[PDB]
DNA sequence: CCGGGCCGAGCCGTGCTTT
DNA sequence: TGCACGGCTCGGCCCGG
C-alpha cells in the first residue's frame, strides 16, 4: 500500500494523539466535570463519522463493503434499502424509518462532515391529500441551519427524500393552485425584505418546480413577515418559511446540472422534467485582427463583479480593460486552490490596500480569490512626476519610488491555475507570451536543427550541454543556468537577437513591448520622427547591429510621447531630451528593422501583423488577455469572543449589572435568582450547583424537579420513576428557578485554586442548554488570570483566513534543518538530501504553518492549560512553553463554521502574515474553498479537557461548530470535489499554449495536463505534487490592509478615489462615484423611512414600546425613554454624498435625488427644530442652491 | 480639602421598496 | 456580505474654589 514514509508519518500522528488522550482521560475520571470520560470520539473514515453522527449502530462495516463493491451513490441507495427492510433493528412506525433513512443517506452522500442531516432536517412527517384524494405522501421540514449547508447538500436532500418516498410505497404530493401562489409570494417577499438570495428564480420556474416535485418542502417560520394567502390547508403557519424557500431556490434550481448528473449516475426515474429544463437552459485580414475579433465574439466581458462598490473598497480594473491584470497560466508554491498570485510591488503601489490574504471579487474564472506574493512574475509600470517611465518589478524599488508616482500605466500580472478554469468550466483565453513558452520553443528548435535533446526545469547530461554550447558559441554554465531557471535567468538582448537569427524563434518575451496596444498610424508617426530627428548609437555582436541610445528632444518628439508610454518603454527626461538607454533601445528598434524598411499603416491589420510580415525577427503578442477585480473583505486573524465577552459559563442574572460581572455582585453581597441545575450529595446531604461535595469529596447526583409541585428526586430515584412525577402527572425537569449567594461560591473557588487577585469575571445572563448545567468557577478564574475567553461549548478558539501551500522553505518559517529532520523531513522535493535552509521541501498533508498572532494567543492558551492541570486536577504540566517556538510539534483541531467534525493538524512553523497556511487537502477536509473563508484552530488538549455536550444550546443551530468527532487520517478520495481539479505538473506542455489560441474548452485537454483526479486510488496521492512558479519568500509584502487604519467615511472615500484616479484602467470619474453613491443613497433613504415608523425603548429596562408612552416615562419603572433610530443616523452620510455629487460627473438623476433627499431631511423636522439662529457669511459654494437658481 | 468637568470603557439599537 | 455608526450610563482622575 503506502510507502515507508507516509505510514510512518501517520503512525507518529496517532502516537501523539494517544499521548494526549491518555492525560485527558486520566483527568476527567476524577469527577469534576459533567461526565466521567472524554466527549470527543476519534474517527478514521467516512463510515466511522456517519456511525458516530447519525447512526444506526453497526452501519460502518456495511457502508465499507458497499462502497468497496458498488461506489458512493449506489452504496447509499443499498444502505437505504437495508434500513427500510430492517437489517439494523426494529425502530417503530413508518415515520421513524423514513427519518432514519433520509438522515443516513444524506450523511453518506455528503461524507458525514457538514451538519445538514443533524440540523437542517428538523422533522419528516407523512400527510394526507384530503383536498384531492385522501392519499398519503411524505413531507420534509427544514430549519434555519439548512441555509448554511450548500446547494449540493440541499438538492441531494430533496433527491433522497424523493427516493425514500418512492421506496416507502407512498403517493405524490398534489398541490392546489393556492399553494403555488403562496410559495411564489413567499419567495418574492423573502428576497425583497430579507436577503438577495444570490439567485433569482423566475415565476415560471417556480411554478414548474412546484408542479413537478413529488414531496412537500415546508418547515417552520424563520422571519417575522406575514403572507397574503393565509389558512392554506396542510400548512400550520402564516409566515415566511425561509429554510424551505431557500432550499427550493438555491438547490434544485441553482444546481440543476449537478442534480441531473447525480440522477443519471444514480439510475433514478421520474426526474425527466429537470433534465428537459437543464437541456433547455443549455478578404486579406491579419492573424491577430481575426484573433481579437473571435475573442470579442466568443468570450464576452462580465460586469457582475463590479455592479456594486462599497465606500472604502477600491476597484482595481474595469471589465477586460487593457492595462489591468495580465493573465498568466500557472500555479505557484502557495496558490492554486482558488487563490491568485500577485507581485508585492503592485501590492505596495496601490497604497497598500491589498495585503497578503486580502480577498477580491474577480471576473473571469470565478468570483473571489485570495492574493499571495509571487516574486517570479512582473510588476507594474509606473509614470513618475518628472515624466519618466519605470518598471517596478522589485519590492525595495517600489518602497523607494512610491511617493513620486503620477500614474500606473500597467498593473501587473496575476497567476491563475489551469484547474480553476476546469472547475468553473470557463473557455480558455489566449495566452500572453512568457518565458515558459519561449523555453519550450527554444529547446524544440534546438532539437529540430541540431538533434540535441534537452529539457527545461531539470538537469541535463554534460555531453548534450557541451554540444549545444559548441553549436551556439556560448558558455555552458550560462546554458545550464538558463535551462534550470528560465524565469530568473535571461540572456542579454544581443544574445536573444542572435538566438532568434540562428534558431528561428520569436524574440525573448522580456524584450517585447506592448506593440498591439497602439494603432499602426501612431507607429507610422513615431517611425517618421525617429528617422528624421533622432541620434542613435550602434554596436555589433556576432555581426549583428543593434541600437544603444536614442536622444530626441521633447519638442521634436511632440505628442508621440504618449506612444512611448503606451508601449511600456522605460525612458527618462533630461534638459528637454527624452533618452532611451541600452537594454530598451534594441527592444524598440529591432522589430522595426533598424529603420531599413518603412512602417506603413494598413487596413484590417494589426501592428504585430505588419512587423511580422515585413521583418526578419518575429514577434508574439505579449498582452492580449486582461482580467478585472475589485477589493472586498480584508484578511483576518483574531480570537473568537461572544457578543458580550464571556470567561465562564455561569449564569448571574441581573445581579452583576450590565457586564454580568460575577465578582462585582459577590463583593456587594447581592442575591441572584436564576435557573440552574442543583446536585445533591448521597451521603451527608449538601445541596448546590457543584459536582463534588466539599465536606467529603464525593460525587453528587442531579436533582429532578416537578414543574407543578416542586418535588425533588435524586437521579437514582427518578431512573425508576421513568422521569415522571408519580404524585403529580408531568414530565420532570432537571432545573428550576433558585436562589444563589455568589460570595460563598466565589470564596470557595478562590480558596480552591489559590487565585485571589482577579479584577473582573464575566458570566452569562442565562444558560441556553436544556440541562442548564453550569461550569466550575475555577476555570473561569484561571481564564480571567491568563486572559483567554470561552465559546458556546467550552473551548477557546482562534479565527483566521485560510491559504494553501504544498512546498515550503526552511527559512521562510524560521525552523532549523536539525529540527526539521527531528520532525521527520529528510529529503527535498527532488531527491537530494536535506542539508541547507534554501532547499525546497514538500509539505505533508496534515502539517500547518501558523501565523504569529495565533502563536501569541496559543501561548496564553497553553499557559492556561498548564495552570489547569497543575491546580485543578493535580497532574504534571504538558506543554511547558516560554516562547511561541516551543509549540512546534503540538497538535491542533481545525473546524469550519458549518460542520460537526474536526481534523487534527501539526504545527511546524510560523509566518508574519495574517493567514493560516496549510495543505490543500487540509482545507478541503473541512469543506472549505480557500477564496475568502475563515476557520478556527484550537489546541487538542484544551478541547479534550473542556468540551462537553451539556453546554450546547437547545435550539436547532446548537450543534453547529461543535467537534462531535475528529478525523485522524487524511484520505484525498473523500475530502471534497473541487480539489480534485488541481494541477500537479512542473510545467504546461506546448500543446496547451497552442490550443489556447483556438479558444478551446478546458474539458478537451483535461487529459493532457495531469490533475489530482488522475492519481486517485494509487498510492501516490500523498507522494509527489509539483508547482509551476517559484517564490523568494512566502510572506513578503504588506501585512495589514490600509482599510483598517482609516477612521472616517469621508477619508475612506477620498483615499479610494485617489487610488482609482492613479490607475489608468479604472475610469473613476463617473462610474466609481456613481456606483458608490448607489451605496450611500440606500442608507439615507432607508433610515428616513424607519424614523417615521419606529419603536421606543427604556434605558433601564429593555421593554420596547411601539408608540411612545404619553406621560413621557417608562410605565413599569422610573426611567426615561430613548429613540431606537436617532436623528443623526439619517444624516451621517449626507456630507460625503454632497461632496461626491459636487466634485464628480454623475447623471442628473442622482444629483436631483441627493438634492431632494437633503430638502426632505430638512423638512420633516420643520416645527420641532426651527432655525432660530442667524449667520454672518453665507453661500459656501453649495450645489443645491446653484441647481435651483440655474 | 472637598466637589465638580472631563474622558474612556462599555453596552444597546440601525442601514433603497410603485397599490 | 455583516460590519460600521450613533447614543446613554458610570466610574477614576485631575484641577480648582
Ligand atoms: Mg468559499
Ligand atoms: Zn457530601
Ligand atoms: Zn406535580
Ligand atoms: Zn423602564
Amino acid at each position: 500500500e503506502l510507502p515507508k514514509e507516509m505510514e510512518e508519518y501517520f503512525e507518529m500522528l496517532q502516537r501523539e494523539i494517544d499521548k494526549a488522550y491518555e492525560i485527558a482521560k486520566k483527568a476527567r475520571a476524577q469527577g469534576k466535570d459533567p461526565s466521567l470520560d472524554v466527549e470527543i470520539p476519534q474517527a478514521t473514515d467516512m463510515a466511522g463519522r456517519v456511525e458516530s453522527l447519525v447512526g444506526p449502530p453497526g452501519v460502518a462495516k456495511r457502508i465499507r463493503e458497499l462502497v468497496k463493491e458498488y461506489g458512493k451513490e449506489i452504496a447509499a441507495l443499498k444502505i437505504v434499502d437495508e434500513i427500510i427492510e430492517g437489517k439494523f433493528g426494529d425502530l417503530g412506525s413508518r415515520e421513524k424509518y423514513a427519518e432514519q433513512a433520509v438522515r443516513t443517506a444524506l450523511a453518506i452522500l455528503t461524507e458525514g462532515i457538514v451538519s445538514a442531516p443533524i440540523e437542517g432536517i428538523a422533522n419528516v412527517k407523512i400527510k394526507r391529500n384530503t383536498w384531492a384524494d385522501n392519499s398519503e405522501y411524505l413531507a420534509l421540514y427544514y430549519a434555519g441551519p439548512i441555509r448554511s449547508s450548500g446547494g449540493t447538500a440541499q438538492a441531494l436532500s430533496v433527491l433522497v427524500g424523493d427516493y425514500v418516498r418512492r421506496k416507502l410505497g407512498l403517493d405524490r404530493f398534489k398541490p392546489s393552485e393556492k399553494h403555488i401562489e403562496r410559495m411564489v409570494e413567499e419567495v418574492d417577499l423573502y428576497h425583497r425584505a430579507v436577503t438577495r438570495l444570490q439567485y433569482h428564480p423566475s415565476p415560471e420556474e417556480v411554478r414548474l418546480a412546484m408542479r413537478n416535485i413529488p414531496i412537500e418542502i415546508t418547515g417552520e417560520a424563520t422571519d417575522d413577515v406575514e403572507v397574503s394567502h393565509r389558512d392554506v390547508p396542510g400548512v400550520e403557519t402564516n409566515q415566511l418559511r425561509g429554510g424551505a424557500i431557500l432550499v427550493l431556490a438555491e438547490g434544485v434550481l441553482q444546481k440543476a446540472k449537478k442534480l441531473v448528473k447525480y440522477i443519471d449516475k444514480m439510475g433514478i426515474e421520474g426526474w425527466e422534467w429537470l433534465k428537459e429544463f437543464v437541456e433547455a437552459k443549455e478578404v486579406d485580414m491579419g492573424f491577430y485582427y481575426s484573433l481579437y475579433q473571435k475573442f470579442k465574439e466568443e468570450i464576452a466581458p462580465s460586469d457582475k463583479y463590479a455592479k456594486e462598490v462599497i465606500g472604502g473598497r477600491p476597484l482595481f480594473s474595469d471589465p477586460s480593460k487593457p492595462g489591468g491584470f495580465r493573465l498568466r497560466y500557472g500555479r505557484s508554491r502557495a496558490s492554486g486552490f482558488a487563490t491568485w498570485g500577485i507581485n508585492p510591488a503592485t501590492m505596495i503601489l496601490v497604497d497598500e490596500f491589498l495585503a497578503i490574504g486580502t480577498q477580491l471579487k474577480t471576473e473571469r474564472p470565478g468570483k473571489g480569490a485570495v492574493v499571495t506574493p509571487v516574486t517570479t512574475i512582473e510588476g507594474p509600470i509606473v509614470k513618475l512626476k518628472d515624466g519618466s517611465v519605470l518598471r517596478v518589478d522589485d519590492y525595495n524599488l517600489a518602497l523607494k519610488v512610491r511617493e513620486d508616482v503620477e500614474e500606473i500605466l500597467y498593473l501587473g500580472d496575476a497567476v491563475i491555475a489551469f484547474g480553476d478554469f476546469v472547475e468553473n468550466n470557463q473557455t480558455l483565453l489566449p495566452a500572453n507570451y512568457c518565458e515558459e513558452w519561449w523555453i519550450l520553443e527554444f529547446v524544440k528548435a534546438l532539437k529540430e536543427i541540431y538533434e540535441v535533446h534537452l529539457e527545461p526545469f531539470t538537469e541535463n547530461e554534460e555531453e548534450s550541454i557541451e554540444e549545444a554550447s559548441d553549436y551556439l558559441e556560448i558558455d555552458p554554465e550560462f546554458l545550464k543556468e538558463m535551462l534550470r531557471d528560465p524565469l530568473r535567468v535571461k540572456p542579454p538582448v544581443e544574445l536573444a537577437i542572435h538566438f532568434s537569427e540562428v534558431l528561428g524563434i520569436p524574440l525573448h518575451p522580456y524584450y517585447t513591448l506592448y506593440w498591439n496596444s497602439v494603432e499602426p498610424k501612431d507607429v507610422e508617426k513615431l517611425w517618421r520622427l525617429l528617422k528624421n530627428y533622432a541620434e542613435i548609437e550602434w554596436s555589433n555582436f556576432r555581426g549583428i547591429k543593434f541600437a544603444k541610445k536614442i536622444v530626441i528632444s521633447q519638442e521634436k518628439l511632440g505628442d508621440s510621447k504618449r506612444t512611448l508610454e503606451l508601449l511600456g518603454l522605460p525612458h527618462t527626461v533630461r534638459d528637454g531630451n527624452v533618452i532611451v538607454d541600452y537594454p530598451w533601445a534594441a527592444a524598440l528598434l529591432t522589430p522595426l528593422g533598424n529603420l531599413n524598411w518603412e512602417f506603413m499603416a494598413k487596413p484590417l491589420y494589426a501592428t504585430i501583423d505588419i512587423i511580422n510580415e515585413n521583418n526578419e525577427i518575429k514577434l508574439r503578442d505579449r498582452g492580449i488577455s486582461w482580467i478585472g477585480a475589485r477589493m472586498g473583505r480584508p484578511e483576518k486573524a483574531k480570537e473568537r469572543k461572544m457578543k458580550p465577552p464571556v470567561q465562564v459559563l455561569f449564569p448571574i442574572g441581573l445581579a452583576g449589572g450590565s457586564s454580568r460581572d460575577i465578582k462585582k455582585a459577590a463583593e456587594e453581597g447581592k442575591v441572584a435568582e436564576v435557573e440552574i441545575a442543583f446536585f445533591k450529595c448521597p451521603k451527608c446531604g449538601h445541596v448546590g450547583p457543584e459536582h463534588l461535595c466539599p465536606n467529603c469529596g464525593t460525587r453528587k447526583e442531579l436533582l429532578w424537579v416537578c414543574p407543578r409541585c416542586n418535588a425533588e428526586y435524586p437521579e437514582s430515584q427518578a431512573e425508576g420513576y421513568n422521569y415522571t412525577c408519580p404524585k403529580c402527572n408531568v414530565k420532570l425537569r432537571p432545573y428550576a428557578k433558585r436562589k444563589i449567594r455568589p460570595s460563598e461560591l466565589l470564596n470557595r473557588a478562590m480558596e480552591n485554586v489559590k487565585v485571589y487577585g482577579v479584577d473582573k469575571l464575566k458570566g452569562v445572563m442565562g444558560m441556553t442548554s436544556g440541562w442548564k448545567m453550569p461550569e466550575p468557577l475555577e476555570k473561569g478564574l484561571l481564564r480571567a488570570k491568563n486572559d483567554v475567553y470561552v465559546f458556546k461549548d467550552g473551548t477557546i478558539r482562534f479565527d483566521a483566513t485560510d491559504a494553501p501551500i504544498t512546498h515550503f522553505r526552511p527559512r521562510e518559517i524560521g525552523v532549523s534543518v536539525e529540527k526539521l529532520r527531528e520532525l521527520g523531513y529528510t529529503h527535498d522535493f527532488e531527491g537530494k538530501p536535506l542539508v541547507s535552509e534554501d532547499q525546497i521541501v514538500e509539505l505533508k498533508p496534515q502539517d500547518i504553518i501558523l501565523s504569529k498572532e495565533a502563536g501569541r494567543y496559543l501561548l496564553k492558551v497553553a499557559k492556561f492549560v498548564d495552570d489547569l492541570l497543575e491546580k485543578f486536577y493535580g497532574l504534571p504540566r504538558f506543554y511547558n512553553a516560554e516562547k511561541m517556538e516551543d509549540l512546534i510539534g503540538h497538535l491542533v483541531i481545525g473546524l469550519a463554521p458549518h460542520t460537526s467534525a474536526g481534523i487534527v493538524g501539526r504545527i511546524i512553523g510560523f509566518v508574519d502574515a495574517l493567514v493560516g497556511y496549510a495543505h490543500p487537502y487540509f482545507h478541503a477536509a473541512k469543506r472549505r474553498n480557500c477564496d475568502g473563508d475563515e476557520d478556527a484552530v484550537m489546541l487538542l488538549l484544551d478541547a479534550l479537557l473542556n468540551f462537553s455536550r451539556y453546554y450546547l444550546p437547545e435550539k436547532r443551530g446548537g450543534k453547529m461548530d461543535a467537534p462531535l468527532v475528529i478525523t485522524t487520517r487524511l484520505d484525498p478520495r473523500e475530502v471534497d470535489s473541487e480539489v480534485h481539479n488541481m494541477d500537479i505538473v512542473r510545467y504546461y506542455p506546448l500543446e496547451f499554449y497552442e490550443a489556447t489560441y483556438e479558444l478551446k474548452s478546458p474539458k478537451e485537454l483535461v487529459g493532457v495536463i495531469e490533475r489530482v483526479e488522475d492519481r486517485l486510488g494509487k498510492p501516490e496521492m500523498y507522494y509527489g505534487l509539483k508547482f509551476t512558479h517559484d517564490t523568494d519568500d512566502i510572506a513578503l509584502g504588506p501585512k495589514m490592509s490600509l482599510y483598517k487604519q482609516l477612521g472616517d467615511m469621508e477619508e475612506k472615500v477620498r483615499r479610494q478615489l485617489e487610488v482609482a484616479k492613479r490607475i489608468r484602467a479604472v475610469d473613476e470619474h463617473g462610474v466609481a462615484e456613481k456606483i458608490l453613491n448607489s451605496h450611500l443613497i440606500p442608507d439615507l433613504r432607508g433610515n428616513l423611512r424607519s424614523f417615521t415608523r419606529q419603536e421606543f425603548r427604556c434605558v433601564k429596562c429593555n421593554t420596547k414600546f411601539r408608540r411612545p408612552p404619553l406621560n413621557g416615562k417608562c410605565p413599569v419603572c422610573g426611567g426615561k425613554i430613548v429613540l431606537t433610530v436617532s436623528k443623526g443616523a439619517i444624516e451621517k452620510y449626507l456630507g460625503t454624498a454632497k461632496m461626491l455629487v459636487t466634485e464628480y460627473n454623475v447623471k442628473n438623476y442622482t444629483r436631483q435625488r441627493i438634492c431632494l433627499t437633503e430638502r426632505d431631511i430638512d423638512s420633516l423636522f420643520e416645527n420641532v427644530f426651527p432655525e432660530t439662529q442667524l449667520t454672518l457669511i453665507v453661500n459656501p459654494n453649495d450645489i443645491c442652491q446653484r441647481l435651483v437658481m440655474a
